[PDB]
């Protein structure tokens, strides 16, 4: 559920501003370092699932980086929170793709 920085978007490629309340708190800018939050200007526009996340049905990781196949991707359901390979699902249906987050949909069980 907790996502990571995509490193590609307009927010990610932007350097730390050094002047917002989150930058001023960082140790590198002479602050106490207790907040541990990113620069306000670097809040990822499309956060991704961590590489350690596995399919609920087969227990394997996302294999799309090598396979280049949608069914080998990991998809997270924004309704039931289940993380599966579309190909591991035993019923019909395309589900409903979420355009706000990557690897996110309303799965064929929920939609
Ligand atoms: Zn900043
Ligand atoms: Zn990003
Ligand atoms: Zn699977
Ligand atoms: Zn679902």
């Amino acid at each position: 559920m907790r996502r990571v920085r995509c490193r590609k978007c307009k927010a990610c490629v932007q350097g730390e501003c050094g002047v917002c309340h989150y930058c001023r708190d960082m140790k590198k800018f002479g602050g106490p370092g207790r907040m541990k939050q990113s620069c306000v200007l670097r809040q990822c526009l499309a956060p991704r699932l961590p590489h350690s996340v596995t399919c609920s049905l087969c227990g394997e990781v996302d294999q799309n980086e090598e396979t280049q196949d949608f069914e080998k991707k990991l998809m997270e359901c924004c309704i039931c929170n289940e993380i599966v390979h579309p190909g591991c699902l035993q019923m019909d249906g395309e589900g409903l793709l979420n355009e706000e987050l990557p690897n996110c949909w309303e799965c064929p069980k929920c939609y």
